[PDB]
């Protein structure tokens, strides 16, 4: 509210409502992947956990802006949440690259949140990207790609055996 | 998959999917309500901290619903997440009222979600609900009906000097 | 005896001693299956390991069933134990697959002995079932639908290969 | 001293000169907010320690940005220190009114340092008060926003039980 | 110095020192190789993790000839220290082939240092890289050999199979 609210734009405001929008519909993709790779006839259970543990942190930074937004005086707004872009995700391959996919598109919105908050001279705005947001992006899109690497590695005439190896040598299950 | 799947009804396998709509449209409710009672122009610490646990307790029925899905060779199919019933949640009495109502809604599906798995001559179904649904529920429910009768007690002439003491010695902060 | 039987039909004690009869004969396949993995010839450790400790599961199912026999008042019959359908059982495909029709079997005549109990008005064999066998059931089945998954994209162009690897990195030794 | 100076303009050293002034001036209000309320006349033990607490606070933010003055090779300079604005309180609630426009007033300072450092392309000014300042404020001033609404909703017709209450069962004694 | 040098020839002094040169030529080499295997489109963090240990190693070498050189009154002298010969280092097999061609030149050097140290009857010098420098170059040459051929026997028609499975079962991660 207006009693504690300071140098917090409209704008801003707004714009955090979003991205907790875009952070909760990661989440809910990542669960869908993580279920996908469960089943019994895809039955990757390390894909499985790398999916789900994503789905955690993305709410987890959902949560992090409300709560933020609720301390500069903002006011929580939520919409209906999209459901995910597929309802079946391929191959370990075809997940990991709509995972970076998706990453990418959260970084550029926390990009472009953080120009919004520099245009309007709200450094606690982007302390607070800087601090909890931009480089765990970074990190996490530099895993993602690293697995990338290692899987497209892996393909070649054998992909059924690059599959099993990757889940069972570089995911923790 | 059919590899695995038995006495399994495609009826069952909607509901479920049905059903994990709901607990996570619940679910969605409950973080509404939390972060609402967090504002600083509300500042209910209990009240939030009672509604972001039941925000956990409605996402981790909905996960448990989708394992027993694959444990049992349905496949997962995620819809559109609609966002809450309000934006603003008014006292705490207002508040509980909507969450039995809520709770309420989410019982009688579990219920009726029983009497499908009955009729199909599903036990495995039957027994997943009575084991982790069907008390969860009614002990919640129990709960909100005694604290609304407290609230209601506490009103009287004094609507916030109530609203506080309930939030200080019944809710945990 | 007559001293403590109460509401326990004759064809709910009888078809009782039909599935004991029915989980050793299981136990005594999965012996069979883990002695021939063991072979010097097959020389598969996990696999052995993963089907001498089905063989104990099928036998203490059986000894929960016997004492439930005697718990409700119901005389054990033995009948002739028949040898398992193979002598040798093939590569570790061929032998997961015999073994989920073999626990479709056991769960479809668990499933058959629920519904006698339920036409009989049977609430403690119900609920036995439930409680001790069913999930049990589903359970396992999950997991050989999940483990053929993996050994079917083991096979590739190298199936001995395939073959060592599963056992490696996925099997118990 | 210009042995160490660099790229610390004197426009913000002469500013954090005046904002270590703003601190010990809050710093000092803060001391007479807290000694009234141990007043035997007052006696509200829970607000003597919560302003008490702000006092060394303020305190310690004023020797922060004094270590920091001299470790960017400035000078501390300092000046008369006024006294507090009132010598007398009123009400809890006229305190924590006033101790919120003590700190947005500190805030504001915060970010016009801030921006004057972003201007003088100041980077380690600005990481600074980012690390140490900024979100330091804005969690305190949440604190007290909802300090003033949980006091306000305490007032009704019974304003010295709202006042016991609030200091009893909020605040730490 | 002239206080405490004694049968220490200018000729090794300067062979010292143009040795510290190529074992920090070295550790750079390794820098570059480890940092090369750990760019997201090579991703091998195993390899990194052994040059960058061989980078410490070399580092260390250098490190321990300079105190030698003060300890025997000779001066250290630094030169440039040119950059590697690649920016770019291939697979495992052509970076592990080059590391072993790096590896026999250090040893080579190391070599005719101790026929030099010999020829000016200089014990200190030849037993300092007997002790210190000849048997860990010999061990370090015969790990890197053996290296070699197992990188070699993986490579088959499956390249990538063959890196990756070396870096995960052979190489520390
Ligand atoms: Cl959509
Ligand atoms: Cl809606
Ligand atoms: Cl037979
Ligand atoms: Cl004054
Ligand atoms: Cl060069
Ligand atoms: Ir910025
Ligand atoms: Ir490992
Ligand atoms: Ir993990
Ligand atoms: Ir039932
Ligand atoms: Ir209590
Ligand atoms: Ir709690
Ligand atoms: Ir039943
Ligand atoms: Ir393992
Ligand atoms: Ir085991
Ligand atoms: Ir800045
Ligand atoms: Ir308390
Ligand atoms: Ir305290
Ligand atoms: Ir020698
Ligand atoms: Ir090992
Ligand atoms: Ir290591």
């Amino acid at each position: 509210s207006s009693q504690i609210r300071q140098n917090y734009s409209t704008e801003v405001e707004a714009a955090v409502n979003r991205l907790v929008n875009l952070y909760l519909r990661a989440s809910y993709t990542y669960l869908s992947l993580g279920f996908y790779f469960h089943r019994d006839d895809v039955a990757l259970e390390g894909v499985c956990h790398f999916f789900r543990e994503l789905a955690e942190e993305k709410r987890e930074g959902a949560e992090r802006l409300l709560k933020m937004q609720n301390q500069r005086g903002g006011r929580a707004l939520f919409q209906d949440l999209q459901k995910p872009s597929q309802d079946e995700w391929g191959t370990t391959l075809d997940a990991m690259k709509a995972a970076i996919v998706l990453e990418k598109s959260l970084n550029q919105a926390l990009l472009d949140l953080h120009a919004l908050g520099s245009a309007q001279a709200d450094p606690h705005l982007c302390d607070f990207l800087e601090s909890h947001f931009l480089d765990e992006e970074v990190k996490l899109i530099k895993k993602m790609g690293d697995h990338l690497t290692n899987i497209q590695r892996l393909v070649g005439s054998q992909a059924g055996l690059g599959e099993y190896l990757f889940e069972r040598l570089t995911l923790k299950h």
